């Protein structure tokens, strides 16, 4: 029953913010990639499709969807009634599956580099298929939309054929919710977790392979035998228990080079690590005869004890790591923005009366604002994280 003018003008301002920031931002992003085109990569060519879909939904739907919510009267006739219910499903499908396409491309490059699935001509075919499938799934929702003429007003509502329980409308609604949200988010989730583990994480067998024609190494057995020996030694066991997985590997790396008895000698450095004085321990171990003879290896073991990370056994300036951080943020934004929207339309199946009660109009306006804002965050994410994109937007200033 809450209907104040002070609120309506305030909402329209918050809503127009979406339209302006989504058209400007995404067109600049489209521009940056498409021309120069000295930056036209498989990942970026997909991002262009996502930039189009975003700027597109914002132009067409934000205006029409806000007016109807506020006024409860359809002003744009049967054609735009059908179109405003068709295009959002097509635009959301094309966006989420373009995101998946970038995830597949990174996975195939990080995980399977010998098999190349990157092709210029094919990218256009993928973007082509994405849109064919998108407009097909959106079609039934557009088909059944119609305007009912009444004495006081014109109403835009979607009415499916009269079935004994009208199961088709519900099934379709559920399927759309899967293809547009749950299914691709699961797929994107899987790729970036495997790729996340490969780019950031490592292990003792990888470490020992680096630090240590000719036969192959036999670490598999020796690593478990090194662990058994450390837990037998009274000078080494307490230190080892206090250490995390990454630091435990640094201690075993040394036992592999000097041996249990040799490593047991660094009494002070070992009491420092136990006490968790990483920087202090790192300074002391650098003064050893171990460091003087093998500085490169010793520098790697020391920096592992100090940082508690695999940073020493991975390239310093990594461009592959920057893009994955960007894309993960973009996906998590989508997931956050669309969840209340999907829950909102999913509830009439649990409690039908709960929806047609209280002042849900103020809620639907808050829920619909978040969903539509997903359309503007992407250019901001590209500038906040990536070096070239922020220089590109900087170049678009007069
Ligand atoms: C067109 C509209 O659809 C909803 O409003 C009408 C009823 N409709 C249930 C229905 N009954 C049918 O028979 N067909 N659809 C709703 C619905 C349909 C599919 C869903 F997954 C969730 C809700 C819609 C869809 C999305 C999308 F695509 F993101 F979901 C985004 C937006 C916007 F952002 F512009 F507000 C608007
Ligand atoms: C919506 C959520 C979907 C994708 C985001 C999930 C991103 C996956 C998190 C990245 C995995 C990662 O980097 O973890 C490596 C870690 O060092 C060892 O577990």
């Amino acid at each position: 029953f809450v209907q104040p003018a002070w609120q309506i003008v305030l909402w329209a301002a918050a809503y127009t913010v979406i339209v302006v920031t989504s058209v400007v931002g995404n067109v600049v992003v489209m521009w940056i990639i498409l021309a120069h085109k000295r930056m036209r990569t498989v990942t970026n060519y997909f991002l262009v499709n996502l930039a189009f879909a975003d700027a597109s939904m914002a132009a067409f739907n934000t205006v029409v969807n806000f007016t109807y919510a506020v006024h409860n009267e359809w002003y744009y006739g049967l054609f735009y009634c059908k179109f405003h219910n068709f295009f959002p499903i097509a635009a959301v499908f094309a966006s989420i599956w373009s995101m998946t396409a970038v995830a597949f491309d990174r996975y195939m490059a990080i995980i399977h580099p010998l098999q190349p699935r990157l092709s210029a001509t094919a990218t256009k075919v993928v973007i082509c298929v994405i849109w064919v499938l998108a407009l097909l799934l959106a079609f039934p929702a557009g088909y059944y939309s119609t305007t009912e003429t009444m004495p006081s007003r014109v109403v835009c509502m979607i009415e499916w054929p009269e079935h004994p329980n009208k199961i088709y409308e519900k099934v379709y609604h559920i399927c759309v919710t899967v293809l547009i949200y749950f299914l691709p988010l699961l797929v994107i989730g899987y790729a970036y977790t495997v790729v996340g583990i490969r780019l950031w994480a490592s292990n003792i067998f990888e470490m020992l392979r680096i630090d240590e024609d000719e036969a192959e190494k036999l670490f598999n057995q020796d690593v478990d035998a090194a662990v058994r020996g450390i837990l037998r030694n009274a000078k080494l066991k307490p230190v080892y228990d206090s250490l995390d997985a990454v630091r435990r590997a640094a201690l075993i790396n040394m036992v592999f080079q000097m041996g249990e008895t040799g490593v047991a000698g660094f009494t002070n450095s070992l009491r420092m690590l136990q006490q968790k004085r990483w920087d202090e321990a790192a300074v002391n171990l650098a003064k050893s005869r171990w460091y003087n003879q093998t500085p490169n290896r010793a520098k790697r073991v020391i920096t592992t004890f100090r940082t508690g990370t695999w940073d020493a056994y991975h390239e310093q300036v990594s461009a592959k790591r920057k893009v994955v951080k960007m894309m993960i943020v973009v996906v998590c934004t989508f997931a956050i923005c669309w969840l209340p929207f999907h829950i909102f339309f999913l509830l009439p199946y649990i409690n039908p009366d709960l929806y047609l009660k209280k002042f849900i109009q103020q809620v639907y306006l808050a829920i619909m604002w978040l969903a539509m804002s997903s359309t503007m965050y992407n250019p901001i994410i590209y500038c906040c994280l990536n070096d070239r994109f922020r220089l590109g937007f900087k170049h678009a200033f007069r």
